[PDB]
C-alpha cells in the first residue's frame, strides 16, 4: 500500500482466475432451477415408449387404401391395446394413444367420415377413410424423440424450466450439481445505523448491506447478513473470521480508503493472513476495490472489499462479485453479458473506464435499445436499472460521446 492502481480488465481477470469453482451436491430436480449439471444424464427408456399416434382419427393398415372401414374398438391414452387391426379394419385413436398391433399408419379424424354409429351412438361403427395414408403416417415410432441410453443433459449444463422437464421426462429425478455459493455481507464505518434505527448525530443508515444481498439473492444465492461492524481492527478480525467461517464468499463495504479510521486492508493481510491481488482499480467508480483470497484447509475463500460509497458498492458488486459467483456455482463461462445500445444522452470521459446505472429500452422497430442512465419520465422512474453502461476510457481523439452512438452495456436485470 498504497496498492498499485490494477487496470480493470486485469482485475476482472484475476478475479475469475483466482475464484474457486464448489464442490457438488446430489439435489432433487425440482431445485435444480439456476444449477449446473455435474454429471451427464441419460435416458432409461424411449419417448415414446410405444407407438404413439400423433392425431385424433384411426389407426389403419395403409394396404387397405381409401374406403369404408369396420371400427373394431378404440385405443385410448394411457391404455395398451389388445386388439390387432386386420385388413378393411380400423381402430379410434387419440393423440397420445398407443398405436395397436396391425396398423400401421394413422388417418386424422378430418379426413374421414362416419358413416354408423350406435343406436345409444356411443360407439361408431364403421367410418370412410377418404385417403391414402403414407406408410408410418401420423405415428411416433418407439424412441422417436429420446432413445434409451441417450444422454439427453451434458455435465455442464446450466438449468432452466425446460431442462428440469426434461429430467422429469426421463425419470431422472435426482441430479449430481455444483454447489451454490454462500455469501456474507457486512458493512464497516462508525457512522452506520441499521436501516430500522432513527438517526442520532452524526449517523446515517447503512443502505449497501440491503442493497448487496438483495442483489446476490436476485441471482439465486443464499446469503448471510453479517451486520454492520465499527471501523476498528478487532471487530473487523473476527466478523471476518465468523464470515470465513460461515460463507465460501465474504463482501464487505466500507473501510477501504487511504484515510484514517481505515484498517480493512491491513486487517486482510496481517490477521486474516489472507492474499490480496489488488487494492485499488483504475475505474469509476470503484477506485479502492480490494480482492483478497484465503487458502484455509486445502479450501479457498473469496473476500471482496468494496468501497463504501453506495454507488460504487452496487457497480462493483455487479462487475467483480456475480461473475465469481457464477464461476463458483459451475458456470463454464461467467462472463456477463454484455449487449450494444444507443446513449440517450450525452457524456463527457474519464481517463478512467467508467461504469453507471442504466435502463435499457427497445422502441417501436428500432434495432438497438436505447441506454438510459438513471438519475435524472416518471413511467421511466418507475423501472429498476437493468444496465450497467460501460463508458470507454478517454482517448486523445475521444473526449466525449453524444447521444445515438453505440455503446456497450452490461446487462444486471430482466430483459
Ligand atoms: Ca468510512
Amino acid at each position: 500500500s498504497p496498492f498499485p492502481l490494477t487496470s480493470m480488465d486485469k482485475a476482472f481477470i484475476t478475479v475469475l482466475e483466482m475464484t474457486p469453482v464448489l464442490g457438488t451436491e446430489i439435489i432433487n430436480y425440482r431445485d435444480g432451477m439456476g444449477r449446473v449439471l455435474a454429471q451427464d444424464v441419460y435416458a432409461k427408456d424411449n419417448l415414446p415408449p410405444f407407438p404413439a399416434s400423433v392425431k385424433d382419427g384411426y389407426a389403419v393398415r395403409a394396404a387397405d387404401g381409401p374406403g369404408d372401414r369396420f371400427i373394431i374398438g378404440e385405443s385410448q391414452a394411457g391404455e395398451q391395446p389388445t386388439q390387432t387391426v386386420m385388413p378393411g379394419q380400423v381402430m379410434r385413436v387419440t393423440t397420445g394413444a398407443p398405436i395397436p398391433c396391425g396398423a400401421d399408419a394413422v388417418v386424422q379424424v378430418e379426413d374421414t367420415e362416419l358413416i354408423r354409429e350406435s343406436d345409444d351412438g356411443t360407439e361408431e361403427l364403421e367410418v370412410r377413410i377418404l385417403v391414402q395414408a403414407r406408410p408410418g403416417q401420423d405415428i411416433r415410432p418407439i424412441g422417436h424423440d429420446i432413445k434409451r441410453g441417450e444422454c439427453v443433459l451434458a455435465k455442464g449444463t446450466h438449468m432452466g424450466p425446460s431442462e428440469i422437464g426434461l429430467l422429469a421426462t426421463v425419470g431422472v429425478t435426482e441430479v449430481e450439481v455444483n454447489k451454490f455459493p454462500v455469501v456474507a455481507v457486512m458493512s464497516t464505518g462508525n457512522e452506520l445505523l441499521n436501516p430500522e434505527d432513527d438517526l442520532l448525530p452524526g449517523k446515517i443508515r447503512d443502505s449497501n448491506r440491503s442493497t448487496l444481498l438483495a442483489t446476490i439473492q436476485e441471482h439465486g444465492y443464499p446469503t448471510i447478513n453479517l451486520g454492520i461492524v465499527g471501523d476498528n481492527p478487532d471487530d473487523l478480525l473476527n466478523a471476518l473470521n465468523e464470515g470465513i467461517s460461515r460463507a465460501d464468499v465474504i463482501i464487505t463495504s466500507g473501510g477501504v480508503s487511504m484515510g484514517e479510521k481505515d484498517y480493512l486492508k491491513q486487517v486482510l493481510d496481517i490477521d486474516l493472513h489472507a492474499q490480496i491481488h489488488f487494492g485499488r482499480v483504475f475505474m469509476k467508480p470503484g477506485l479502492p476495490t480490494t480482492f483478497a483470497t484465503l487458502d484455509i484447509d486445502g479450501v479457498r475463500k473469496i473476500i471482496f472489499a468494496l468501497p463504501g460509497n453506495p454507488v460504487s458498492a452496487v457497480v462493483t458488486c455487479n462487475l467483480f462479485v456475480v461473475p465469481a459467483l457464477r464461476k463458483m456455482q459451475g458456470i463454464l463461462d461467467p462472463r456477463p453479458t454484455i449487449i450494444k445500445a444507443r446513449l440517450s444522452c450525452d457524456v463527457k470521459l474519464d481517463p478512467r473506464p467508467e461504469y453507471h446505472r442504466c435502463i435499457l429500452t427497445w422502441h417501436h422497430q428500432e434495432p438497438l435499445p436505447w441506454a438510459q442512465s438513471t438519475g435524472n419520465s416518471r413511467l421511466m422512474s418507475m423501472r429498476s436499472a437493468n444496465g450497467l453502461l460501460m463508458l470507454p476510457p478517454k482517448t486523445e481523439q475521444y473526449v466525449e460521446l453524444h447521444k445515438g452512438e453505440v455503446v456497450d452495456v452490461m446487462v444486471i436485470g430482466r430483459l
